[PDB]
């Protein structure tokens, strides 16, 4: 009576090396794990060591399948009817060379969750994409030139089916006025202006475009899209988000 | 070209100094503000300048009523049906050492949110109370000693009636194995050490014990209680939360 | 023999409200304090409560004089021949209106140190200034428009004599292609492009210009100047610094 | 127009995945890189693209020698007399629980720096070891219990000879009231709790005890030892450092 069920309990912010397999190759990274389960009213404690125990044992590559695998095994190991694992980490993508084979690397911040309710599995995903946004109402008053600044686009979402980290990166960068590339001389600098100068976007635009994509994709049962446009003109961001449904 | 509502759009993390009135006095602090409005589909973009305007003008001491006032004035100006203000800040309170009674400030992190949805007002608040936790497992099994650590309890709740920040602080501080003070003399430090060793609590115990107090407060419609213990024997945290309902 | 003198010891990251007096008015803020003293080889411990004790007692406005005052009083209170106090906090500046009396606020991150060696006082200062830098080699390849991004300029320095937080802000913004103002319509936006478009600067330029000022000022016995130009084109900064002498 | 040398100029916080070789094995981690060169007075600007180039090309396991190799290759390419590379990263090591012997990784933060000054090479390294501290004052004065907390010991040193990261870890872990492990079973947790209560240490004691070990290592020319204890009875830290010489 006095004691209540605890929605979730376990470890949080355990920093752990993970080798990650996505559909454009395997890569090694450093993740930060949160791992928890439902604890019923009559049980005083969960078992804290078993969460770390699980991760130490499982040196298998982490993909969508392996994340289900761990999460079901977790509820198993700790004798609970529910629980979640989250894995946050930087994710790197190789961008092949638009000039002579000089291809740069770009870093993204990604976070995968896996959840077991009673036997039912559910997964969700969060990905932050840094982009170079350009303003179209700052080119409208100025005869020449415009207000350019770095902007971040986060995309949180839930699906029944597997959805690649990169598919989401791409969903976002497609709409990007111009995305972040690696330093290449004169050649790669000419067409970074013109792509963002004649089609520039606001914080409101960026969320709409990305949302439109996300509505289309029947796998995505729900999402949130945030864009943050760090005004160079003030020490504070322009911000907007959309949730669906 | 466009056909998508934006749930919220505005400025985020405007860092702004403020003067705050609470039951126990008035203080000067520094705040992060996020302020945003609903944006209808065919409307292309909100009016970013107007947020900042609103805040430069109002020099009024912040208080439950003032937040309401400010959030209704915000949807008015930017001409919108719904909107949100959130103000985050360190909050100070004067404490009394338990034996010697020497006075010292302790610091807390607060976030207060006002929301308007078609004339209706809601306010929620988040508060973070650092306290001490001491492990009952370590106490029991050991011929002496008990590992203890600083821990963050974070309460978020919603209410129609105003709940004082200090009120949420007392609910937590009371239940903590023991609480923190800036100033302690030998007898004080003797007191607190022994207090913790007498009243050990799992992360489960804290959130449970705090949740109950909250449930016993008719004003509170909903809450989350989190407790993170930065285990002094691990390099990760123990973590638990209860959500009501 | 086995035990050594400890250069410094005390409290670190004590978060405390301070009312700060500079030569353009008094303002209230929230500071983070580090406070320490030399501990000789024969002494096992310092006195940790006295650092907090001092701050609780002294509710006098903090200016250059008051910071000496505290620092000498500190070594006194804790019976040591040396020690330092540092105070970090955000500092706000009122920027009067270039159009009809609509004047915005901008936040800066400042940090003041005070040190007593044997009786000799020494002070130093650190100030981070956010600026809107524009590139002049990105306007050189493009016929119209250029690569604009937010950049941060930190200025650390030591003086015999008082040097105002604002004098340093100004030293930096003078050289600024354009500095951060508050949102004003059409009027204030026209001359934010032209000031940074015809005189744009790199990371190397910004450090040189600011250094030149700092060499001039006979009060400044030494400094460091850092500029960080967060490339919107990559998730990593362009960086440079100069130390003198 | 210009007449001022720049001590260092380059890119900062390039976030890059790496493979690292140490005495006890080879691991995959993620790194922040800062790379910079000396810039002579009348030379206007360094060549930012070339830093990134250098790193995309070299896929070699990182190791003491490789850092040297990389920093000499860097001044070569950018055509400069002096320069600095610094690589920061989480570092993992496999530990053995003290009683049960169960294996678990603990995580550390390392920063390795190479510097070239006119053909001469220097390397320094910084390392942060989380450990447990337990107060001897609290132990003494109290009829039972001792407040303890997690604490960060941070060692920075310079040497002509290579010092293994794990070597610096062992110097600290040994002196800690007790050390951390990811996995502990009851007997293990019993062990560590009791170990700390037996070997209590002021922040003064730790840095002192660790400093001595360092002094006893002819390879180390200079060092700083810091220890921050996140006091479980306060909301600020105790802090001390020794600098040699
Ligand atoms: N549930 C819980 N356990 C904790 C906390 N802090 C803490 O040190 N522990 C340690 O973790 C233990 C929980 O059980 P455990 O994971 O070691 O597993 P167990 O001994 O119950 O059985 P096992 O050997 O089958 O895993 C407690 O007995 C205690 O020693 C906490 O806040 N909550
Ligand atoms: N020096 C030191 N003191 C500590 C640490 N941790 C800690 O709790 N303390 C507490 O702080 C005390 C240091 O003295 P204090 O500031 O209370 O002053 P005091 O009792 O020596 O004399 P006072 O009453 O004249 O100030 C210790 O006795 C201890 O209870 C630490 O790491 N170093
Ligand atoms: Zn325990
Ligand atoms: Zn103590």
């Amino acid at each position: 009576l006095r004691n209540l069920p605890i929605n979730q309990v376990g470890i949080k912010d355990l920093r752990f090396p993970i080798t990650l397999k996505t559909a454009e190759g395997t890569q090694s990274t450093v993740a930060r794990l949160t791992m928890t389960v439902y604890l019923p009213a009559e049980q005083k404690g969960t078992h804290m060591s078993r969460f770390v125990a699980l991760m130490e044992q499982h040196t298998e590559v982490l993909d969508f399948a392996q994340l289900h695998r761990l999460t079901a095994e977790m509820v198993a190991l700790l004798d609970s009817r529910a629980g979640k694992i989250s894995v946050s980490f930087p994710f790197f993508r190789k961008k092949t060379a638009p000039v002579s084979g000089i291809r740069s690397l770009l870093d993204y911040d990604v976070s995968l969750t896996g959840e077991m309710k009673d036997g039912a599995y559910g997964h969700s995903m969060k990905v932050m994409i840094p982009v170079t946004s350009l303003c179209p109402c700052s080119k409208e008053i100025s005869q020449y030139g415009a207000h350019n600044q770095r902007s971040h686009v986060t995309v949180s979402l839930t699906s029944d089916a597997e959805v690649g980290i990169e598919e989401v990166i791409d969903y976002v960068e497609t709409q990007a006025s111009c995305q972040l590339y690696g330093l290449l001389k004169r050649p790669d600098e000419k067409y970074v202006t013109e792509k963002a100068y004649e089609n520039p976007k606001f914080v409101e635009d960026m969320v709409r475009d990305v949302a439109t994509s996300l509505i289309a994709d029947k796998r995505i049962k729900s999402f949130v899209v945030e864009s943050e446009n760090f005004e160079s003109i003030h020490n504070h961001s322009a911000y907007a988000y959309i949730a669906y449904p």
